[PDB]
């Protein structure tokens, strides 16, 4: 005796009457601890695992109004040490409220945590709140890398609002020397034999993994081994306009219109003028995306995971038709566009689970052109631009427009490029 | 201008007119090199990557008729060394024919390869045939583990056909001591800095990964970190009989019949008499599997990936109806049941890609009960019992029967258990 939920179409038994994890970042400054923290979090939240970053740096920038210099981080700075410890403890406080009282699942503790003492303290914290502890250490003693990092995300930090490169660059170098003496890296073969951890070496050149307590830690591990930092570009766009677009019909597998092909031709000119040494092209298995890719005269690959969302019994229909034929359904979708699943079809949530492999592969690749569909494109875009599940189903991803995503600082930079070719508009807001 | 293939329903441009990899196993005997090789291969072939194992041991057992003793593996055994080298070279010969002439993609070289010399030779081989080289080393100096391994897959080997445990166990111990002196493990921080490799330590307790050249090596890495060897059991069965089963209609989302529920009740008694400390239950999101799981009064989890194959425009239909309504389609499926994809639906190939995450999770778990559907069940079973894509769509997976899969030696042992409850028969051979 079960009843099927109206929105998610899930069968639940009629009533009629996974321990949370604390990810601990470890490493000297300018080692990508925050970079990793944010990206990790962006991913986890995307695939549905509620994650939040707790940057002890911000707690510090909060308590000590405006920034001083490296003197603040001197081991002999008795007062700063007091404040820094109170920052770490305040953050763990907020962590407890997240994992135990706010429904959070993973809490990333973003700090240097370069001493066994500090780590043992966190372990204790976890041990008493019934939380698992997974460590991620970033080791890299390459002056070129450290130097480059200092330039990319430090010299512009709010701490150096009143500094130039020459001085900021020096203050941070001294800042790093502060942690160096007492820095005790993880020792998975001795003192840290029992800790579950992954040590990222030379920006992913080598990894040392210890244990792994569950699938969640398993994924995280997989992810870090696939992301990289080499500069590259990811272009995203939909198929050229198609017959169904003109008729305003959803789903289906129609072919490009006269304009759609025109757009496909423009896309070719665009890719051409991008001057990319290499470029991979991915499409869905639906006709319209393939016809578009063909116009590029470049080898491409088809992914069934990139097919537009499945509209179920509403495929081939027009919104008007749905509104009339399946009124109640048309309403259930407008009130919960993300979780709503079409009868015998999918939901935006289903797309995310279906696209996970695509995202993981995009992180591994260099330059990639993905020609897909509206809903599918929103999903991917929501990942790169960190858009909540609430706004995902409404992001604007118009026809004939190329979204150029480039890596910058801690996230992704986006550039819209309309290839100057008319087409209908398939976008529709909440109502 | 494209045309859609009739079987796979894929759009291809009308005509009208990934370097192969050699996986190198490394390690002393009784370290699971062959275990890993077979499992790795079983998996890769399942997800579509043509892989083959080249056990240098078999080449040896082939050339030297019947087995001697550990004297054969003595470093001072000038003649044996000659034969052993000719075996390794003959196997690489067959590797070349596989990766370059037989359409193979991955070739697992199963040997001790415990010396830098031997390894350099293989590198050279790869370097000249344009093959990538990925190494997997298994290090474990635990006497209990080594001892146990010697018992589980050595003492019964065809080499010891005329030996008892007491003597076989001793001959293998001496055999191991032979390789020990010249054994040079991988050194990812010195001599082997440039080699792409994964070093499995203490049966997966710790890993040291170096590089990783592509996604294929990325997956392999992920897999090894998720499989384990602790004893556990995996039960597989379909939902209890349902309305559609009675009407002989495919797809749909109907509920259990009177018998189906009866079966669900029997399943409860079965699980109960299994005396399992723990047991996870997974179902699909279709009503029939959930109703069945409910009868167990155990917490279960729903997976959309476990939903029966999507019959497309044929859902809810009876084979008779399909045969009549979509004759041409009914024929295209009987001639190629694995690759055939239903209009707007899936193929067995699609199921495999859809089930990959399930398989990966089953490898991570201990005891798991999976209540699914016919086609879905075949897919999973094909993985555990290593059944080709040709036989997969025809494996017999009857209603009300529990397949009990247990780990043994290098593969999985299967036991069928009919819970003694009538039901229709949904199996149908090729015709
Ligand atoms: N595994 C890694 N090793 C080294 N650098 C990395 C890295 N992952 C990312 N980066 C680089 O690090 C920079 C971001 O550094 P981030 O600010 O996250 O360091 P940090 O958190 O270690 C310093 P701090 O404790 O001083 O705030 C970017 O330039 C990024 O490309
Ligand atoms: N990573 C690992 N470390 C140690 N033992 C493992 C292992 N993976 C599997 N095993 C165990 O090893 C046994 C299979 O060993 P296998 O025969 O594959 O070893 P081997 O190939 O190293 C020996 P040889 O070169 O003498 O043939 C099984 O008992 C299995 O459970
Ligand atoms: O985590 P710890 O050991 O308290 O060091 C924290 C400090 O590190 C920094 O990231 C500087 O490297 C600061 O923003 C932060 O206050
Ligand atoms: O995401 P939305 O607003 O529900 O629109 C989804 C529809 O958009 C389309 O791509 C048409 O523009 C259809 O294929 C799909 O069903
Ligand atoms: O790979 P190597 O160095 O030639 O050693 C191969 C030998 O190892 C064995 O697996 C025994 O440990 C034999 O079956 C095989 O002939
Ligand atoms: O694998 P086959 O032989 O095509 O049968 C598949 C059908 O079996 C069923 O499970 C019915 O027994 C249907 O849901 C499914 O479409
Ligand atoms: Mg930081
Ligand atoms: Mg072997």
């Amino acid at each position: 005796e079960l009843t099927q939920s109206r929105v998610q179409k899930i069968w639940v038994p009629v009533d009629h009457r996974n321990s949370p994890t604390v990810i601990v970042m470890v490493g000297l400054p300018a080692r990508g601890k925050t970079y990793i923290s944010k990206k990790l979090t962006r991913y986890l939240n995307w695939i549905g695992v509620p994650t939040k970053v707790f940057n002890v740096g911000e707690y510090r920038r909060e308590a000590v109004k405006q920034y001083s210099s490296y003197n603040f981080f001197r081991p002999d700075n008795e007062e700063a040490m007091k404040v820094r410890k109170q920052c770490a403890l305040a953050a763990l406080r907020d962590v407890k409220s997240y994992l135990a009282k706010e429904g959070g699942q993973i809490a990333v503790f973003d700090a240097t945590n370069t001493t066994r003492e500090r780590r043992h303290m966190i372990l204790h914290f976890a041990k008493e709140n019934d939380f698992k502890a997974f460590f991620i250490e970033s080791v890299c003693d390459d002056p070129t890398v450290v130097a480059s990092n200092i330039m990319e995300v430090k010299i512009s930090s709010p701490d150096y609002k009143d500094c130039n490169s020459a001085e900021a660059m020096d203050d941070f170098m001294k800042r790093i020397s502060c942690y160096e003496a007492s820095y005790q890296p993880l020792d998975p073969d001795k003192c840290d034999r029992d800790l579950s951890l992954i040590k990222v070496i030379d920006v992913g050149r080598r990894f040392l993994v210890n244990r792994v307590q569950d699938h969640i830690q398993s994924r995280i591990v997989y992810y870090l081994m696939n992301i990289h930092v080499q500069p590259r570009t990811i272009y995203l766009c939909r198929h050229g306009e198609n017959e169904h677009n003109l008729q305003g019909r959803i789903g289906g597998d129609s072919g490009l219109s006269s304009r759609g092909k025109k757009f496909a031709s423009a896309l070719s000119k665009f890719v051409e003028e991008q001057n990319l040494k290499d470029l991979r092209v991915w499409t869905s298995q639906l006709k319209s995306t393939i016809q578009t890719a063909e116009a590029l005269r470049l080898p491409y690959e088809q992914w069934k995971a990139l097919n537009e969302i499945d509209a179920g019994v509403c495929e081939e229909l027009t919104y008007e038709e749905i509104r009339d034929t399946y009124p109640e359904e048309y309403a259930l979708r407008e009130q919960d566009k993300y979780y709503y699943r079409y009868p015998t079809g999918e939901s935006y949530q289903d797309l995310v689970q279906r696209l996970e492999p695509v995202i993981m592969e995009l992180e591994r690749q260099e330059n990639v052109l993905v020609i897909c569909h509206q809903a599918v494109l929103r999903c991917l875009l929501a990942y790169f631009l960190d858009k909540s599940a609430e706004e995902m189903p409404y992001l604007k991803c118009p026809l004939h427009t190329v979204l150029k995503l480039t890596p910058v600082a801690y996230g992704c930079r986006v550039e819209s490029i309309y290839l100057n070719v008319e087409s209908v508009c398939t976008h529709r807001e909440r109502s």
